[PDB]
């Protein structure tokens, strides 16, 4: 079968499409026009979007396709180097930093961080019940706030301290426009245009700001007994090869989980929350799950695992909108996809996620709605259906540690708050590669449940 392809822009081909300050959402309409598969060429490149579950299924055989660094994450690793997100499979510093990372995300290290995640929610919940009562919330502002705060703390003992600051914090203004820089050199056919110098002095710039912070945090430890993922971080050693990471690599693991340890969960809570005010029904229930299982002054590590309800909310908002929103594989040998399109070994296949998360085939018509009951029972879910956090051995290594602090900032804030949609926000999706709600805000009135010590 010949491939489904969008419209050209003569010797530019498909590139101007990206022309876009929301990439992903136009290629999401594309694949609505186009179909499960498309290709999209740019001078000297070509990649695939797949967007159906019976096609990424095959993309997702291991033995078939690896992890491919997209060209926005070939951009990213400007600054991120060979960290565990935008390094090869094949690269020794891969496997080292899973096998010396992973210990960092076991039940025991999630036990462990639960205190440490309580004293950022904790500072949420007063903020917002010390509004008064002209003033609204900055959705994704706060949960920004929150989440940075929270990979700091629980990850480097290092306070960023972003909820004594009316501004963002200066490392996320950096790492804004890090991202933006890299989303937006995507359609650049002249990269080297004497017109993006500036650019080019403003990333620089960015990344030394970001460097200056992983200092910081490197001396600040040198100064401080603690047992978080920095600890294994400078420390620990590959059981295979026995050697622990080298600081070069040390310092690209720091940006790294910096970024990729916030910026995708404040886009999930901001999304979550968006999904809630929209659909007073699912709210009332969630509510009311939260107020009958945080029965306690502060949330236990246990009562966050019996948050069942607000965790399919989690789930339904990951679905719709999941905010790291596509991964790349390569076809390791010729091979033949769906039986019917031949690849070539090293042809690049993008996974657009929010379009196989929009599957009729498998979900049902009712894509559109928001219906956490779609997660009461996850195990019914098609392998390779879902894939919020991507695929395989390089799947997502802070899952859980996402998902515990999101339910347990949920939780409490559903216990302390009622929510209301004040302005009747539209939805307006900011792309900075992730994706997140931008102007969303809304009114929170206490419920006056005093709050334990943290
Ligand atoms: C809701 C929040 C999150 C989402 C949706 C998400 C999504 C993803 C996805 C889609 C990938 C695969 C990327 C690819 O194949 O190119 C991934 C990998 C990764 N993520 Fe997450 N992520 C989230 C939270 C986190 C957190 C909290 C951390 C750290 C504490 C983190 C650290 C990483 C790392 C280090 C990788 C690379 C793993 C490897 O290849 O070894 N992520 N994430
Ligand atoms: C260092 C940690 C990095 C954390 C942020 C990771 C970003 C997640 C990637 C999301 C995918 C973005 C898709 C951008 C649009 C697109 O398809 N571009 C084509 C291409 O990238 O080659």
């Amino acid at each position: 079968k010949e491939m489904p392809q969008p419209k050209t822009f003569g010797e530019l081909k498909n590139l101007p499409l990206l022309n876009t300050d929301k990439p992903v959402q136009a290629l999401m309409k594309i694949a609505d026009e186009l179909g499960e598969i498309f290709k999209f060429e740019a001078p000297g490149r070509v990649t695939r979007y797949l967007s159906s579950q019976r096609l990424i299924k095959e993309a997702c055989d291991e033995s078939r396709f690896d992890k491919n660094l997209s060209q926005a994450l070939k951009f990213v690793r400007d600054f991120a180097g060979d960290g565990e997100f935008t390094s090869w499979t094949h690269e020794k510093n891969w496997k080292k930093a899973h096998n010396i990372l992973l210990p960092s995300f076991s039940q025991q290290a999630m036990k462990g961080y639960h205190a440490m995640m309580v004293d950022i929610a904790v500072q949420l919940v007063q903020k917002w019940e010390r509004l008064n009562a002209d003033e609204h919330i900055e959705v994704p502002e706060d949960m920004t706030r929150l989440t940075l705060d929270t990979i700091g703390l629980c990850g480097f003992n290092y306070r960023f301290n972003s909820f004594y600051r009316d501004q963002p914090h200066p490392f996320i203004t950096s790492m804004v426009r890090a991202l933006d820089e890299a989303m937006n050199k995507l359609q650049r056919a002249n990269p080297d245009d004497p017109a993006y110098d500036e650019n080019k002095r403003q990333f620089q710039e960015d990344i030394k700001v970001m460097n200056d912070l992983v200092d910081k945090i490197i001396a600040d430890r040198k100064a401080s007994q603690s047992d978080d993922l920095l600890t294994h971080m400078l420390n620990g050693k590959d059981p295979e090869t026995g050697e622990p990471l080298d600081d070069e690599n040390i310092r690209y693991q720091i940006i790294t989980f910096l970024i990729a340890g916030h910026e995708t969960t404040s886009g999930l809570l901001s999304f979550a929350l968006y999904f809630l005010v929209k659909n007073p029904h699912v709210l009332q229930k969630a509510a009311e799950e939260a107020a009958r299982v945080l029965v306690d002054p502060v949330p236990s590590y246990k009562q966050v695992k019996q948050l069942k309800y607000v965790g399919m909310v989690l789930n339904e908002a990951l679905r719709l909108w999941p905010t790291a929103p596509a991964f790349s594989l390569y076809a390791k040998e010729d091979t033949v996809l769906g039986g019917e399109y031949p690849l070539e070994k090293g042809d690049e296949l993008m996974v657009l996620i929010p379009q196989l998360h929009r599957d009729k085939t498998i979900w049902g018509d009712d894509v559109e709605e928001f219906r956490p009951e779609r997660f009461e029972n996850p195990s019914a879910i098609p392998q390779h259906a879902f894939k919020p956090f991507g695929n395989g051995q390089r799947a997502c290594i802070g899952q859980q540690f996402a998902l515990h602090e999101a339910t347990l900032v949920l939780g409490m804030m559903l216990k302390h708050f009622d929510f209301e949609d004040h302005t009747n926000y539209e939805l307006d999706i900011k792309e900075t590669l992730t994706l997140k709600p931008e102007g969303f805000v809304v009114k929170a009135k206490s419920k006056k449940i005093p709050l334990g010590g943290i």
